[PDB]
């Protein structure tokens, strides 16, 4: 039973600042002290210094591909979170990543795996994420990675994203809580027929049967490992308004945590990411510490935290 | 695929004065480019001018039968909007009208039931807006269209409203969302058994198992028309605040368009009524903003669009 | 149909002063005036002066055991509650108990199930309230009751206590809406297999099953009496905000409801508490108007009202 918490504060996948803190402020609410609390043997992993690397980060605007953004910086520290999680992942350890907006998942997918390539991929998110190089009409790099790890539109895919290890294929990936689609992704979806469970199906079955479909969509032999890439704005922005992109109408506070209790219940989550925690972007206080403690909260549930006796 | 969008910027079903701004309001936000992008040849119908509406209407306390409140404006408006619904629906077009208070669905369903004779009603809303005549305590319109049409307590009806069809029978609607029924109008519903689905079936059995058994409630052949009448504040006051009776304990914004996404999905959806939004009724500029956006999502999911690929 | 309406403003099951102040608060929103109107011949039982309670209560720091804070003034005023409870169910009288904090139930299922003993007590609370007197770190009574109701630890539990029969066994409790549950609970409520339902449950099974669940846990024979305990901080503290121990993640103000509803219909309701109502503790007056409000909808929810025709 070891963990190793891995440091992502990138922020070149957006446009806005503070999600780089979030590492920073979700160790500050004990992070590591609830995992070790909840018998884990942790230990921290920093990838690269937030700082420098936001510090390049709003300076260098020739970082572009066309509408694309940054591609250079997202390619290199990205490849560094791959190595990191590739290597915590080969050590026996699970690596709880904390981001950082969601194109750290580029890193974080691929390093896990690499060391299980049967692993089944649960994204819980408002969006798709999975818009390609020259579908992107925002070029927001954090709103791609499903599709350069899919190898998508791989005709249009830059040199400096070669690094990347095609493992994850389109059955082995489900989504729940989408609710902001763009059109290009819609086709996507339907055209890889990627099980994709929105708003519509947790107001039309229920929070528990979906998550049961998406377990099972992923984990065919019903044995198979399973990773979950988290990004905070699947839940509604009145339980978490400090981000990025919130969309109105998403999960509540109890669906998005019932959701962590079903998986750490079926005892094959293998990896964890908890992305888009953006501190700045918050009214009051009283948002920064809604945000980051749903946060921590998401990682107590993944981790075993119960509500009764276990 | 034609789409005729009926203005009736009317109030004079109800005491406030910001629910005539509601067309206006919705057509700011773009609801009818919404429309058109969802592929609709779209145009718009205006019934009638709501400032000399209103000027008449705030000035006209004599307009009275009794503690009923401006019958002979009500009558006279509502003839309009019902010649011109019907019009719409003659000419083969699809009549979404926006309202303006409740009392304007005296003129939608019966101009629809007219050209559709078997089509059914969902009337969406907290109140079941059944109150007679001489029944009603408050004298507001908005809260007795549905007598009118049933043909209810007839020996007391007005004779400005016998231009009224006898359309509309008990059998041929339902209610979802109920959760302030007057003992007057419980008392009707249970005489009538008329297909009502308050909060509490919609908490008993969720709000999918409750709209398909309002479809069915409404048709028999599961061939038949359907028109849905949409109060916004069967909508929680927290996400629906702008409207002049919100009641504690409605829907959620997910249940409220999840709603309309089923309803769409039968695909014999023939008329649509979003009524109730009144801007001035809001506390914040936030509060106008929730309110009129939940008006144009409404009318989206009911025409059409989806979270996913269609 | 006679009910008593049962005043136990006591604070000395906690820290916090104005809980003692929710019986009179909940008569002012016209708690009384509600159960007469639904038929119920209702008559009001002081138990024990407020003012009086809280002077000896703020000023008696000595008042300890350890940890345990006011044993002593806790078990007198309990055992009076107690008395008057017994008395107003001999009297075949419907006793309605408003706290206070909930260390009255103490006296209220004592005096329950000491005439009906074969109640089942359903305890709705976003807390066990079960901790013990040697194991309760805060030493906060009011949740402590079901530990002495049920005898545990009785090698550590005072002789002021003494004067509680030990009527209820742990077959015959089940609790709804649990999210704050003390490890040294967790561990009692396993090894004793009391019916726990968390929100875990109502999560993953909906409101309605988990009241079925919980009235068939204490109902073997299907016709037992049943007594209800609502702790309001069961609710979302964004519906119920003034109360000493909120929890994020509770019930909506619609399940909190629609449980009442259910149990009011079958038919076995023979007491009530609705506990922990502190209008002190509140933001604005939009937040003691919210929270007492909620009290009296209980109850009338409880008692009977419905949002349709019976
Ligand atoms: N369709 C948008 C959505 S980006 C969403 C990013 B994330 O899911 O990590 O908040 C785009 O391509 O910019
Ligand atoms: N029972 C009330 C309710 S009026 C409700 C109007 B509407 O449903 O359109 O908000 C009355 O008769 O005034
Ligand atoms: N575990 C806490 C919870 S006390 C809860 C009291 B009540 O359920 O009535 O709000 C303790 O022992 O202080
Ligand atoms: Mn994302
Ligand atoms: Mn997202
Ligand atoms: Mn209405
Ligand atoms: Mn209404
Ligand atoms: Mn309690
Ligand atoms: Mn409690």
């Amino acid at each position: 039973k070891k963990m190793s918490i891995v440091l992502a504060p990138f922020s070149g996948g957006q446009p806005h600042s503070g999600v780089e803190l979030g590492p920073d402020y979700l160790l500050k609410q004990g992070l590591q002290q609830d995992m070790e609390k909840l018998g884990w043997d942790t230990r921290l992993e920093r990838v690269f210094d937030g700082k420098v690397v936001e510090a390049r980060k709003a300076s260098d605007n020739g970082d572009r591909i066309g509408r694309v953004k940054r591609p250079r910086l997202t390619a290199e520290c990205t490849e560094k979170i791959y190595k990191c999680v590739r290597r915590v992942a080969e050590q026996g350890r699970f690596p709880l990543t904390i981001g950082g907006d969601h194109s750290i998942a580029l890193g974080t997918v691929a390093g896990v795996l690499s060391v299980h390539p049967d692993a089944g991929v649960i994204w819980v998110d408002a969006h798709a994420d999975i818009n390609t190089m020259s579908g992107t009409v925002s070029g927001n790099l954090h709103g791609c990675p499903l599709s350069i790890l899919l190898g998508l539109d791989r005709e249009n895919i830059p040199e400096c994203f070669s690094w990347v290890p095609q493992v994850l294929k389109p059955n082995k990936i489900a989504y729940i809580g989408l609710r902001a689609v763009d059109d290009e992704e819609k086709k996507i979806l339907h055209d890889l027929n990627i099980a994709a469970f929105s708003m519509h199906h947790v107001d039309r079955y229920g929070i528990d049967k979906v998550v049961s479909m998406a377990i099972e969509a992923v984990s065919p032999k019903g044995t198979e490992p399973v990773m979950v890439s988290y990004d905070v704005d699947t839940i509604d922005p009145l339980y978490v308004p400090a981000t990025g992109t919130p969309v109105r109408g998403g999960l509540s506070f109890r669906e998005a945590l019932f959701l962590c209790e079903r998986i750490a219940e079926c005892g094959r989550l293998v990896a964890l990411d908890v992305v888009e925690c953006n501190p700045l972007l918050a009214a009051t206080e009283s948002h920064v510490n809604d945000t980051i403690s749903v946060g921590c909260a998401i990682a107590r549930c993944m981790m075993g935290e119960t509500l009764l006796y276990t």
